[PDB]
């Protein structure tokens, strides 16, 4: 649901960026220079959105530090490449559907290849093309710059293009449709566990993040209550808070070393044959 | 009422699709170059979204899952293929609701046939046809280009193409309701059981699965409780995770031979006479 | 009520079907192949929607049942028969329905019977009519495609062939409200009990399959509770799912054959004078 | 009350039914033709929604079960007779009052007779009838197909047959509310009893049906949850069908000749003075 | 308050059907065929509705019922007579008010008496009519078809003709409420009793019949009741229902001379001086 | 109050009619017949609403009773006068009404005396005035059909006859308010009891008919429910009505000459000085 | 969640000002003036916002502070140099922002380097350019300035302009996603901690922050009442007031040396292997 919430959330924010009034599209018609434009408003939004689902998606930053402070190659053809397999997945699903939007408005194929359109190999006009002049005026023709004489040839490279560019966007979707399906097998092949298990593990991971966010928000409040109690002699707390410091005593917090045990990418090893779900898990179970 | 709620989803998503402004249809007048375009699309949303009924429906996971580590052939032509038919009626759903209605409104195969439609075997205009232009200027029908001399030969042949089209779209609607048909009167002539026990063992699935999901996120959730009541010292609980904590108290989780032994697809072995439901309810009566 | 619900559902159904964009009707002005789109746009959703009734009529189901396991040839001249009835009645809705809206609507008659117009046997203009172009011209006149030479001849047999659609189809409803009375007559005459009893067996299988119903899926959930609790020590119910567990606690199921018992299609056996009203009653009684 | 409501309920349903789009009438201009299309849009809306009103009251069904299992001719000359009136009053509700609506139109009677109208019998224009044409050229009178040398003419015997069409509405009318007067002063007259006893009576046929349907769906329930329980071994009950096993157990039903005793049309015997004013009275003053 | 909402619910009755799309009026213009329609539009109505107002009043039921069993004249110039007046009253409300509206309208009567103004007799035109078409052109007056020679004196005659209709409506009003008021002091002065006791007799015969309508709709629900009981074993009853039950006890119905005596027209008897207000009073006092 | 709201409903009941589509008014131009239709139009609905005032006025009745039984002459020149005085008023609101709106429209009496205007003797035109067609053309003046050489000859005559209406409409509500101060006067000069006591006793008759109504209607109640206890058994009393049935028992009710000795019209006769303000006073008093 | 929605409150003033009347641009056609313009209309904005960016972020005036009393240049490569990363995202998301904008809309490039397109070097007119006149009819581009015989020439170097303009602003929204992603990953790899230790980090400087205002607000009041008191001899409080001078009672306040040991950046020195999150944590260990 909440990753079927974030394709919605992506989805309506590429339709959003899709149809915005300057943003979408400025052709210039202009020789040896549309398809830089086209290959700039296609692959930029692209790439600058893939980095922003990986910037967004914090077991990147897992993955970083996992090979900061561990460095020792642990993370092999493991869950690692789940978890960088959920990094891609949250990451390109905004690049592919900008590609697959701007491909089948079409406007950036038809403003990039019409310079290299062969004049003489098209139809429905008679051949007025004067090769010293001639890709100058083909690249006039997504900005209907066209005069009355090659309107209709104008019009026939423009569906033309406009198939071409449907065309691949349509086979570029169906490709990364086939690619989601392979890479999805994929992690049900070469899993070491099933799949009711594996929703146990994704319902025991998304339980030990929520419930570790609100101990450690509890456990930082308990810590800096008893800080400012230090320092002025009290602490305003409200009634919920003063039940929090009456319910939660602390008297210090785990070394780093300790939070080192705790962190890193998931895993799956077996104490023992009784599994292992999280690092915490496995910490929890090494005492 | 969950598949009717399915089937009227994937309806209505193919009933948006089906109008989009410019993911509809943009018909390339070209010849030997159009019918490549129908094809696509007509085939590549079919086989794009019969892709995705394959991805999101999870008894899909279950098979390959299945396939994986049982790899004994034990799915024989038995419930596992009940699975696969409704893995092809939940996926199968929308690509043929998108071939029927995209055929309906014809236009796909209109500018895909009208590059071999024979200009002297169609009427309603004089026969103005030059050999060396004849197939260009067949293939420019569609988009309304051809002139008042062939006007009325361009609406005739308009007119037979979408005949063809509705003909074969409604022969096609008429094929896949009588596969629907065939497909029901097989499984429910080549079922080992009742009917009434088919829909007591359907309602003991969704409960078993549904009970599954609650006491694996509860059971999770104690897990958490006492791995982070590990670390820290403590767990920031609800009050009704409070009382999950005091009434479910755990020690250890199942290995992975008992999970193994739960997953797989669902099965009808009577063990001694009595039935079993599922492979966790045959588990269950193992013991 | 319920049948009157579903009859209401059935002609909204077609009424929304009957006033469709371009699902309604596109003729073909042709010689020799406009009739058979008229038994197609009659015939294929008239068909389709038969099947369809056929389909989620859930007796049909039933009777395949019956005639899968017992085989024997019970079913005769009986209340499977009357079965068969309400089969034909909740799937023949949709087709007549289909038929006597799109023949009311005429467009399929006199867009089929245009081609089979003798030319010199209607009226209301002069015998302007090449025999090499006779059929093709007589085509051409649902189009509204005729000169202003034959405008008149062409809305005279528009008018004789809307009469005839509309006279074809007023007797066709007529002949289905007789076919409807004569079946219902034919019911009332061929029970071998009252109406009254009748309509106390009616309220018996519905209360019969409504308890069945919510037995089954409180049987069910009790028995997945019993493995879910085999398999983890615990499980996550509801408060009125506690009460489910504490009221009705189970051990085990009916085997198949038991399953065998109750399954089929009614019956009106008599065991020494006292009536069984379903083959569950029929097995309660035998016990 | 529910008379007048079934009464209002057939008038709106022919008032909807009046004003349909295409259903209401489109007039063939034709000779010899244009009357059997009266004759249909007039009598096969008024035969089916006869044969409609027949179907939907259940004592139509109650005479021929009691004209089957009984067959003996006690329904004499009686209160069957009685019940045959309110027969063909929620019967012939609808087709007298579509008849009289269509013809109080007229469409339907100027169409029809247009054909019959003698040429030089009518008035407002000169005597312009070759009598080789005259047939035809009277038959386009409805379709405002006169020319202007004979558009007075075509007023004229458009509302001289728009006229006899109203006039014959009206009689027709009138004397169906002289049909209804005469049979309700047979009724009265031929009844062997008062209006207040006739109303008393009708008071308890109402009661008892609506005690015995209400008693009936109980028993079943009953029935049903006993046939249940005994297969299961327990049922799922609501509070209020707790409440309904725990108030009325059963044991067994009444056989086949119990259920003909109750059958059949109601009966107005005195058993020694005394009335017994239903079949179920008679059965239970029987005991 | 009953009485006057009785005469609100016939004028607005009146006034809907006074200003009717198609039924209001269409005036056939054509000699000696022209006042039978008027005489239908005027008279047909009236007789219809005439004719219902005594159908759907009772107390004519309860007349020819008086006259059927008793057949002893004793219904002299009696209360029987202020029935009649009572059913002349609320019957003839709506022939009258559908006269004097059709006659202030104006149309029925300028379409009727068309063809009987003399020629000469009139003015405002030349004196420009053919004896031999003299009649034909005197009735098209009322569908403004004169021509532009007889503009002004159609226009004469149509206003000196709904001059007479509207006169003819006003003395026909005045004559109807002139017979109102002589009905009404002939009853007060022929009535044997005060004013102030006819209106305690008028609230005794509301609350005998409101009461005795209410107690048989109970009477009649307590012997369904033990019929039901009798057949069954037991009753579905209300939680009211029940209370009905145990309030009032029956075990049997009063015989058909009981309900004869019952029955009959009103009547003021006087038992020695002390007066009987209803024939169940006196039969009351008879005992 | 309940005056003033009945002289409120009088007076929009005619300004409702006073401004009614047809109803108010149609003006016959011809000579020696429209004064014939301006005195219908006042004087027809003048007394039709008079009479109709002495219809639902119900002391009208009571005068006529008291002639009819008593017939002994003694409503003298007393309050019966005063009696009659509220009937005039109650009546004669509406006629004079009537007429003050219709002469204040001015239309009636224009139509009415245009026959009658000297065609010498107004000015604002030339004499062009033939004899032999003088009050023709005079009475065409209401229609505005005089000719141009006549319109200010005709909006003269019209002023001048508007005039001479709304003077007389003028003098004719002068009068009749000066009707109303002389019969106010006189009923306070010729009364043998003050204000105050006759407010008291306008009190008086007011409470004993409010009392008297609902106690007519409770002792009738109990009266009916003894009888219909009489013929069942029982009684379907309400809770209020079981609360009359308690409060309130009777055994028989007083006979017609105590009816005859409480009716009459009201009299203010003393008995030894008190004073007696009804006859059911004075009947009280009697005893 | 507080980042996003300061991150969406400047998305959402930059388009406020994005989209200004007179704000958003307004283009000097002038030689070597406009591109000045365009450096101020994107350059100026950008400082202002970057430099409110500064100002209204707290934690450069905490940098200041330790620059200022500390001074010992202790905020080596540090998580000084993580404030100042949150300093530069939460300042520079505004500048970059608006840059972004002012460079898709194009407005501020093509007004800039127009001055300095060769006249020579472009297309689609002829060379009508004296040398003379050549740069100041080429910076008369941007207000459409340009005549008829170089209106496509216009065109062609405004396309070319903002081509050259959406480019750089594509590239320069890459390269600060691209720095952004480096910046996340070099704070993430020379961390000396966790990221979840990062995080409770994070929520500890947010619980003591706000534990800290809540406390300081508090003793100020306690010490603020204190003083009111000795002047007045009372303070006006309210009740939550009067329950705070109750509940935490002071005596005097910590000197200038121990706020100087509270403040300054934060730290992640570890008192023997304890972590200390903060320099009040670290003078509270202290103690």
């Amino acid at each position: 649901d909440v990753m079927i919430f974030n394709g919605l959330v992506a989805l309506g924010t590429v339709g959003s960026q899709e149809l915005f009034s300057v943003v979408a599209f400025h052709c210039p018609c202009s020789p040896a220079r549309n398809y830089l434009y086209g290959l700039a408003a296609i692959g930029v939004p692209a790439l600058v959105l893939f980095i922003i689902g990986i910037i967004l998606n914090n077991h990147t930053w897992n993955l970083v530090a996992e090979c900061q402070h561990r460095r020792t190659k642990n993370c092999s053809a493991a869950p690692t490449f789940l978890l960088l397999s959920s990094i891609l997945g949250r990451a390109a699903v905004a690049p592919v559907t900008w590609s697959v939007i701007s491909l089948l408005r079409g406007e950036a194929y038809v403003c990039a290849l019409s310079e290299f359109v062969d004049p003489s190999s098209l139809t429905a006009r008679e051949e007025h093309f004067p090769s010293a002049h001639a890709t100058e005026i083909l690249a006039r023709f997504p900005c209907k710059e066209n005069p009355d004489n090659l309107s209709d040839f104008r019009e026939e490279v423009s569906r033309r293009l406009r198939y071409e560019s449907q065309l691949f966007g349509w086979l570029l979707i169906g490709v990364v449709a086939i690619l989601v399906f392979l890479t999805k097998c994929l992690k049900h092949y070469c899993s070491p566990l099933s799949y009711r298990q594996e929703a146990y593990w994704a319902q025991y991971r998304a339980n030990e993040d929520q419930l570790f966010q609100r101990t450690a928000e509890v456990h930082s409040r308990v810590l800096a209550a008893n800080n400012v109690r230090r320092f002025f002699g009290f602490v305003a707390l409200n009634k919920d808070d003063e039940e929090l410091i009456a319910n939660f005593p602390v008297e210090g917090t785990q070394p780093r070393p300790q939070w080192n045990a705790i962190t890193g990418v998931y895993l799956y090893r077996e104490n023992q044959g009784l599994p292992l779900y999280s690092r915490l898990h496995k910490w929890a179970q090494g005492l």
